[PDB]
């Protein structure tokens, strides 16, 4: 047979809210990336997934919609919307959204109803249940801070929010309410929809009875979440009633579950969802708070990836990133994102990113190398679930405001959400006016324009990168290998198809290293280095490489 298009296709990842501004009230907005599409094309990219953009009263920008049915205000019009969809057609580019309907905001009419009374239509729409012992239903925390029982006086009972406050859980164990979700993706598929990212696709099963979790699961609530009895029933009832009937991609973002349990999403055999965003390795470093960081190696780095590549199995298959929107920026978090490493790092981050076996996403900027943003207080922060790590560990004592923005600074996920930097003019060309977040000071060196003319600049390999993949099948759909999981010096892996076998060799250390070719293998061309003052001689046995070096061969 022939592999999907999403298989060998490069994603770029556009959060619409930091992009590009056209009307200056410091917010991206539809014309702006509509005006940029000639950029991504001339990148190479192939799809875009762009972050919510329906009706929000944007508590949490975008993931806590009003109004499935209409585009958010800030952005622009249906209208707005239409024309990216054309735009991007001319271009021969298809469009990802993101699809959140594991909740809602709590403005959406369907809670508004739902909060009126028990015998209510759209009581059951949400959860609704009685507190216990003078205190909430359960010991649910909230991703976002404090209880995930927020009580109503209106009728006295306690409605659920695994996030937000603003954002109450949608009951996916109420028949119509399910029709309605499958109604609502119909709404945007017949529009022509290529693509629908699901936002914690995994916690749409809530427990029956809502028990306490054990110490332990409090520990990893994240995890206990995702542990709903009638999860796949309703991903297959849903890829039933909904994609079945449509020629679009899905991809789940299959946080807080155990890896073992992913092939349950994306076996093709088992008609749920067709790709995998996996949290293994993006958040392998990050400590089960959430905000502290914990010390990793290349081997940890790598055995991840070998373990995620694994679950994909024959029938599974994964998306591959290293940065997204809810997490700091790939440069600073997996390589150095000093002044002297800063690009070359980067540029051996994406050797990694376009080599890797599944659906690459790059996230707006990483193709730049920009970096984390230099926080200096807790006001310079945005986020709603810092403001919950705040109520949750500074007011109750457990840690400083201080400890909380120090280690804050290098996980938040505003890091990634400071506007894109286009050129050095005003605010980097992001707006006319004053960005909703404040633009990375280092914009003056890290912007478009001035990679894009420049033949070493990250862009530039980037670009480079994406050309080869695209014409490299191995690279996409090929095999993937892992010379040496023990190895936290230098990264090497193959990737073989129809006889074809190509090496990937990334220097993670910023000091020179060797490597030595499997025995037998021996080096046949060069299709690509960054760092390197030379290529290695053909029918090579070995590679010396340079700080940060990395590189494509085809071997024999
Ligand atoms: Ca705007």
């Amino acid at each position: 047979p022939g592999a999907p298009w999403w298989k060998s296709a490069v994603f770029y990842q556009v959060y619409p809210r930091s992009f590009k501004d056209t009307n200056g009230d410091g917010i991206g907005d539809f014309k702006g990336l509509t005006e940029k599409l000639d950029y991504l094309k001339g990148l190479g990219i192939d799809a875009i997934w762009i972050n919510p953009h329906y009706a929000s009263p944007n508590t949490d920008n975008g993931y806590d919609i009003s109004d499935y049915r209409e585009v958010m205000k800030e952005y622009g019009t249906m209208e707005d919307f239409d024309r990216l969809m054309a735009e991007l057609k001319k271009r021969g580019m298809r469009l990802m959204v993101d699809v959140v309907i594991n909740h809602s905001s709590d403005q959406h009419e369907w809670f508004k109803s739902s909060r009126a009374s028990k015998d209510n239509p759209y009581r059951d729409y949400y959860f609704w249940r009685d507190g216990k012992d003078g205190h909430e239903p359960n010991n649910y925390p909230s991703f976002f801070g404090g209880s995930a029982w927020e009580k109503d006086p209106v009728t006295g009972q306690y409605y659920l929010h695994y996030f937000g406050r603003q954002q109450p859980d949608l009951n996916w164990d109420t028949p119509k309410l399910r029709e309605e979700l499958y109604a609502m993706l119909r709404f945007w598929l017949d529009k022509g929809v290529s693509g629908m990212r699901f936002d914690t696709v995994a916690t749409y099963s809530k427990t029956p009875g809502f028990p306490d979790l054990t110490p332990e699961q409090m520990k990893n609530f994240a995890e206990a979440y995702t542990q709903g009895p009638n999860l796949h029933r309703y991903l297959q009832e849903m890829h039933e009633k909904v994609f079945d009937h449509y020629d679009a991609v899905t991809a789940g973002e299959i946080f807080g579950a155990p890896l073992n349990q992913v092939p349950l999403f994306i076996d093709s055999r088992r008609k749920e969802l067709d790709m995998a965003f996996t949290f293994d390795l993006i958040r392998y470093d990050r400590a089960l708070d959430r905000w502290h960081t914990i010390p990793r190696t290349l081997a940890d780095f790598r055995q991840t990836i070998d373990k995620v590549d694994a679950i994909a199995g024959e029938y599974g298959w994964n998306t591959f990133f290293l940065g997204n929107h809810d997490n700091p920026r790939a440069v600073s978090h997996f390589g150095d994102d000093r002044p002297q490493w800063r690009e070359a790092s980067a540029k051996a981050l994406a050797t990694v990113t376009l080599t890797q076996r599944g659906t690459p996403f790059i996230f707006q900027g990483d193709e730049l190398g920009m970096t984390n943003y230099p926080f200096k207080t807790l006001q310079d922060f945005d986020d709603i679930e810092v403001k919950g790590f705040f109520q949750d560990y500074v007011e109750t004592g457990k840690a400083t405001a201080e400890e909380l923005l120090t280690n804050v600074a290098l996980t938040s996920r505003d890091n990634a959400r400071t506007p894109f930097q286009w050129d050095d003019s005003a605010n980097a060309g992001f707006t006319t006016g004053k960005p909703w977040l404040k633009v990375n000071p280092n914009y003056t060196e890290i912007n478009a324009a001035r990679e894009i003319g420049d033949p070493k600049s990250v862009y530039s390999f980037y670009r480079n990168l994406i050309s080869i993949r695209h014409e490299t099948p191995a690279l996409s759909t090929g095999s993937y290998r892992d010379i040496d999981p023990s190895n936290a010096d230098v990264y090497a892996y193959t990737r073989s198809q129809d006889g074809e076998t190509y090496l990937v060799v990334v220097n993670f250390k910023a000091e020179p290293r060797s490597f030595t070719l499997p025995d037998g293998m021996h080096i046949a061309e060069t299709l690509i280095e960054s760092s390197s003052p030379a290529a290695p001689a053909a029918g090579a046995a070995s590679l010396e490489l340079q700080p940060w070096q990395s590189g494509i061969y085809k071997v024999k």
